[PDB]
């Protein structure tokens, strides 16, 4: 329904803002050539939140969702970030390098269940989800839907 | 209450957790000598957080808790960035500077209200709250204490 689109949507409004601090040790750990998910300890659950995690080599950030949001095995949005191939007028942009010391601007895309291809501007595609997401695209901001 | 006080504290955290996305904003904007709040919003309101300000010239974050966290006027949390003088051979800590190009590391102090003194590693003091914050320290995790 309708009104619980909009419960659901408000909820993993708050999961995506609560991972800024994901985004945040990524860029850390990009900057100073580190696993991108070292040292970053995430906030506490909340009864929205249950976890929310960094692929160490990918920097691809997995917010899970609890059951007040949607049901198990359909929870998970992830955050992509990429990197521009070169900073001035690049051709193309491209995963993190995990070990190399990268300080540029990191772009980061929401991918929900049913979104099956990266769509961002020039200089175009991101990298695609390392871990399929499994929440319902309805239930997220409109960014992370098909 | 020590169990009140450990609910407030783990959701003092949250609103940290939130305030990612205000000190990377911090960060850009100083690498690009702007106005450190430019094109950053604070993120939606939550239960436990009303609102994530910066400062246009020092990039000092003011966090303001709700009821469910502290009583109005002794709510805020104030988060300070700092950068060495000179990142190779230091003498000291200083404020940002609006429109100076700093692409070094920035260290971010946290400052409950009863929190005296900057109280950083060498090389020394960072600067304090232009404004005071207001949360009482044992709400907040240890590093915003006296
Ligand atoms: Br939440
Ligand atoms: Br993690
Ligand atoms: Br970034
Ligand atoms: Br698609
Ligand atoms: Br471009
Ligand atoms: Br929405
Ligand atoms: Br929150
Ligand atoms: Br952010
Ligand atoms: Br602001
Ligand atoms: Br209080
Ligand atoms: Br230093
Ligand atoms: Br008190
Ligand atoms: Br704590």
């Amino acid at each position: 329904s309708a009104y619980q689109d909009y419960l659901a949507r408000s909820r993993v409004g708050e999961g995506l803002a609560l991972a800024a601090s994901a985004r945040l040790a990524v860029a850390e750990n990009a900057a100073s050539g580190n696993g991108f998910s070292g040292g970053y300890v995430s906030p506490p659950a909340t009864r929205n939140v249950e976890s929310i995690r960094i692929d160490d080599d990918t920097g691809q950030i997995a917010i899970a969702f609890t059951a007040r949001v949607a049901a198990a095995g359909a929870n998970t949005l992830v955050l992509v970030p990429s990197v521009p191939d070169q900073a001035d007028t690049p051709t193309a942009r491209v995963a993190l390098s995990k070990g190399v010391i990268q300080a540029g601007t990191i772009t980061w895309e929401c991918f929900a269940g049913d979104k099956a291809s990266s769509s961002l501007p020039a200089p175009g595609a991101g990298p695609m989800p390392t871990d399929a997401p499994t929440l319902a695209g309805k239930l997220a901001p409109p960014e992370c839907r098909a």
